[PDB]
C-alpha cells in the first residue's frame, strides 16, 4: 500500500552531495534512474534493479576494505545498510505524517498528470533565468519558443511534446553529469557554461527537480460577468507594459517601443490597431529578450555596445518576462477574436439615463479637469524651463478666452493639438538625455555650461525618478487626448450663442 520509494532518492542525494569519486558516480547514476520505474509492487524489474544496486554497493564497501587492508569517511556503508533494509522491506511485500506524505504524493501526481505541460514550461523558464550561460540558453530558448507557440492558435500534438521531453531529459541528464562530475576538471574561465564548487549554488537542485518531473511525465507517457471591461483592461495593461519596458532597460532599441506606445495612445480606435500590431510586438519583444539574455552572460569579454544594448544582471529579466506575458495574452485574444469573427462571417455567407447624465456631466465639466492638470504637471519637483512653458500655454489659453472669446472658440482644438505635440517633444527630449554622447553633444552643438544646461531639466536620472518624469507628462497627454477625442466637439456645440 503506502510503501514509498522517494526515501531512496533522498538518501542517494545526500550521499552523492559530499563524496566525489568513481564510487559515488554510479550512485548518482542510479539516483537518476529511479524516477523511471514504478512504485515497488509484485514485479521483477524494479526488484532486480534494487537488488543489483544493493549488491553493487555492498561489493564496493568490500572492495574499499580489501584495498585498505593491504599494508605491505565511509557513510557509503550506512547508505548500503539503508539500501539493504529497503530491499528487505520490499521483499516483505506520534505518527502524524504517515498518510500526510501519501496525500502529498497523490495530489502532486494528479497535478502533473492533468496539466503537466504548463508546469514543465514554468520549470524551463525558471532554469533559464536562474543562471545564464550557453547551456541554460537551451532551456530558456525552448521555454520562449513553447510560450510563443502557445500564444499563437497553432497547437501541438502530444507525441512531439513527448519527444521534446525525451530530448530535454537526456540533455539535463548530461548537464547534471557535467555539473556533479566537474570536481576533477581544472579550469576557471574561457568557458561560459558552468563553474566550480542562492546566487549560483541553488541551480543544480532546480535542474534535479526538473529532471524528476520530466521523468514522471515520460513514465506516464509510456503506460500503453464583467469580463468585457477585463479584456479592455487587458489590452490597456499590455500597452502600458510595452511603454514601461523602455524605462528599465534604457537603450536606443526600446525607444521604438516607447514611441510606439506613445503614438498608439493618441489614436481614435486604439483597440483595433493594437490587436493588429500585436504579433509584431510579440516577436520584437522576444527577440530583444534573446539579446538581453545573450548579453547577460557570465563573461566580460563581450564588449557591450555603448549606445545600444548593454550589460545587465541575470536578475533583471523576470520583469521582462512579466512584460512579455502581456504581449502573449494580447496576441492570444486577438487571434481568438479574429477566428471567431471569421467563422461567424462564414456562417452568415433603466441605466441609459445614468450613462446620458454622466456623459453630459463630462461634456460640461472636463475642460476644467484638463486645466487643473496643468498645475499638477508644472508644480511638482523642481522648477525647470518646460514646466514654465506649460504654464505659459495655459495662461495664454486663459487670456485669449478672456480677451476675445470669438477667436478662442475657433482656435481651441489647435491648442490641444499643440499641447499634445509639445508633450511628445518633452517626452522625447527628456528620454534621449540619458545616453553617453548626448550630455556632451548638447554642449558641443549649443555651448552651455553643465549646470546652466541642467537648469532646463536635462540631467542624468535614476531608474526610479525617470518613471515619474515619463508618466506624469504621459498621464497629462492621456487626459488631453481623452478630452480631444470624445468631449471637445460636443462641449463646443453645447456652449454657444447659436
Ligand atoms: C564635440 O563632439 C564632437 C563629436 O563628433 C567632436 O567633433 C568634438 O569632440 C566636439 N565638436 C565640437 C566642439 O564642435
Amino acid at each position: 500500500g503506502l510503501i514509498f520509494r522517494l526515501l531512496l532518492p533522498i538518501c542517494l542525494a545526500v550521499a552523492c552531495a559530499f563524496r566525489y569519486n568513481g564510487l559515488s558516480f554510479v550512485y548518482l547514476i542510479y539516483l537518476l534512474l529511479i524516477p523511471l520505474f514504478s512504485e515497488p509492487t509484485k514485479a521483477t524489474m524494479q526488484g532486480h534493479t534494487g537488488r543489483l544496486l544493493q549488491s553493487l554497493c555492498i561489493t564496493s564497501l568490500s572492495f574499499l576494505l580489501l584495498h585498505i587492508i593491504f599494508h605491505i569517511v565511509f557513510v557509503p556503508d550506512i547508505g548500503m545498510f539503508i539500501a539493504s533494509l529497503t530491499i528487505w522491506l520490499v521483499c516483505r511485500t506520534l505518527r502524524r505524517f504517515a498518510s500526510v506524505a501519501s496525500k502529498l504524493k497523490e495530489f502532486i501526481g494528479n497535478m502533473i498528470t492533468t496539466a503537466g505541460k504548463v508546469v514543465v514550461t514554468i520549470l524551463l523558464g525558471s532554469s533559464g533565468m536562474m543562471l545564464p550561460s550557453l547551456t541554460s540558453a537551451v532551456y530558456f530558448f525552448v521555454f520562449l519558443g513553447l510560450c510563443t507557440w502557445w500564444s499563437w492558435c497553432r497547437t501541438f500534438d502530444p507525441l512531439l511534446f513527448g519527444c521534446l521531453c525525451v530530448l530535454l531529459a537526456i540533455f539535463t541528464a548530461g548537464h547534471l553529469i557535467g555539473l556533479y562530475l566537474y570536481q576533477f576538471q581544472f579550469f576557471q574561465e574561457a568557458v561560459p557554461p558552468n563553474d566550480y564548487y542562492w546566487y549560483h549554488h541553488a541551480n543544480p537542485i532546480l535542474l534535479l527537480v526538473m529532471y524528476y518531473t520530466l521523468a514522471t511525465l515520460i513514465r506516464i507517457w509510456l503506460q500503453e460577468a464583467v469580463f468585457q471591461f477585463i479584456m479592455k483592461q487587458s489590452y490597456i495593461c499590455a500597452l502600458i507594459a510595452m511603454m514601461a519596458w523602455s524605462i528599465t532597460y534604457h537603450s536606443w532599441l526600446t525607444f521604438v517601443l516607447l514611441i510606439w506606445s506613445c503614438t498608439l495612445w493618441m489614436i481614435r480606435n486604439r483597440r483595433k490597431y493594437a490587436m493588429i500590431s500585436s504579433p509584431f510586438m510579440v516577436v520584437y519583444a522576444n527577440l530583444l529578450l534573446v539579446l538581453q539574455y545573450i548579453w547577460s552572460f557570465e563573461l566580460p569579454e563581450i564588449k557591450k555596445v555603448p549606445g545600444f544594448l548593454e550589460k545587465k544582471e541575470p536578475g533583471e529579466l523576470a520583469s521582462k518576462i512579466l512584460f512579455t506575458i502581456t504581449f502573449w495574452l494580447l496576441l492570444r485574444q486577438h487571434l481568438t477574436e479574429q477566428k471567431a469573427l471569421r467563422e461567424k462571417e462564414a456562417l452568415l455567407s433603466i441605466m441609459k439615463v445614468l450613462g446620458n447624465l454622466v456623459v453630459a456631466l463630462f461634456i460640461k465639466y472636463w475642460i476644467y479637469v484638463c486645466g487643473g492638470m496643468f498645475f499638477f504637471v508644472s508644480f511638482e519637483g523642481k522648477i525647470v524651463m518646460y514646466k514654465i512653458i506649460y504654464m505659459v500655454l495655459f495662461l495664454f489659453c486663459v487670456a485669449l478666452y478672456q480677451v476675445h472669446y470669438e477667436w478662442w472658440r475657433k482656435i481651441l482644438k489647435y491648442f490641444w493639438m499643440s499641447v499634445v505635440i509639445y508633450t511628445m517633444l518633452v517626452l522625447i527630449f527628456i528620454y534621449t538625455y540619458q545616453f553617453e554622447n548626448f550630455p556632451g553633444l548638447w554642449q558641443n552643438m549649443t555651448g552651455l555650461k553643465k549646470e546652466k544646461l541642467e537648469d532646463l531639466g536635462l540631467k542624468q536620472f535614476t531608474v526610479a525618478e525617470l518613471f515619474t518624469r515619463i508618466f506624469i507628462p504621459t498621464s497629462f497627454l492621456l487626459v488631453c487626448i481623452l478630452h480631444l477625442h470624445y468631449f471637445h466637439d460636443r462641449f463646443l456645440e453645447l456652449t454657444d450663442l447659436k
